[PDB]
């Protein structure tokens, strides 16, 4: 506790590297986000879809067009957050049957977790930046589809308010992968001995960085209750649009994780 020795070191080295990992495999990184969000970022202004008419004029039916945007995203997003399990100290010493499964499992509380790094009460930036699309106008959207990203905001607005950075959510995302308790996982032991050092590390970053903010290690680890919430309550409305909507298609490596 507060001791300065080889533990601690080893511990700051290992939040670094997560870091600078983070940075390589994360292109919108949250300070950049949240630059562009308040206005501060004297680069380009993204293009403000409020309505039916600035979706048109900003795309230069709705509901699943933005539906197939989120999916695709949602892939590509699924190949960065794979490069940065992979620089996790351990991560690639484990049968290759329990990285598939973590990260199957993993995948859409990070997404989850990040998109929050996007959004402010208003909405979200999209395309790295280039857009941002208003909460309402997604809510206008046409059942069901006006119900997917709602629970997100409200997941975001109480996650953003512990302002959490970059240095702190790169951490907190390796934390998550390495979740000792996804099913048919056969060497949890090594899982369980990893996150342990990542939770020491978490930790320790989270009482340097964070000095006004007492419980806040606490006050993390119950987010990864809600993000798994957020994932069942994603599931069973995607479950639904299979079902209501049997006409458009839903990508194969998604459905490939959904279905367990
Ligand atoms: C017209 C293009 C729309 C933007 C596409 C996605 C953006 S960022 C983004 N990325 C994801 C990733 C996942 C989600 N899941 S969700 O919130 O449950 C959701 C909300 C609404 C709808 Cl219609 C579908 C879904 Cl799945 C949403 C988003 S929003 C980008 O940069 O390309």
């Amino acid at each position: 506790s507060m001791q300065l020795n080889p533990e601690s070191a080893d511990l700051r080295a290992l939040a670094k590297h997560l870091y600078d990992s983070y940075i390589k495999s994360f292109p919108l990184t949250k300070a950049k986000a949240r630059a562009i969000l308040t206005g501060k970022t004297t680069d380009k202004s993204p293009f403000v879809i409020y309505d039916m008419n600035s979706l048109m004029m900003g795309e230069d039916e709705v509901a699943i067009r933005i539906f197939q945007g989120c999916q695709f995203r949602s892939v590509e997003a699924v190949q960065e957050i794979t490069e940065y399990a992979k620089s996790i100290p351990g991560f690639v010493n484990l049968d290759l049957n329990d990285q598939v499964t973590l990260l199957k499992y993993g995948v859409h509380e990070i997404i989850y977790t990040m998109l929050a790094s996007l959004m402010n009460k208003d909405g979200v930036l999209i395309s790295e930046g280039q857009g941002f699309m208003t909460r309402e106008f997604l809510k206008s959207l046409r059942k069901p589809f006006g119900d997917f990203m709602e629970p997100k905001f409200e997941f975001a607005v109480k996650f953003n308010a512990l302002e959490l950075d970059d240095s702190d959510l790169a951490i907190f995302i390796a934390v998550i992968i390495l979740s000792g308790d996804r099913p048919g996982l056969l060497n949890v032991k090594p899982i369980e001995d990893i996150q342990d050092n990542l939770l020491q590390a978490l930790e320790l970053q989270l009482k340097l960085n964070h000095p006004e903010s007492s419980q806040l290690f606490a006050k993390l680890l119950q987010k990864m209750t809600d993000l798994r919430q957020i994932v069942t309550e994603h599931v069973q409305l995607l479950q639904v649009i299979k079902k209501t909507e049997t006409d458009m298609s839903l990508h194969p490596l998604l459905q490939e994780i959904y279905k367990d």
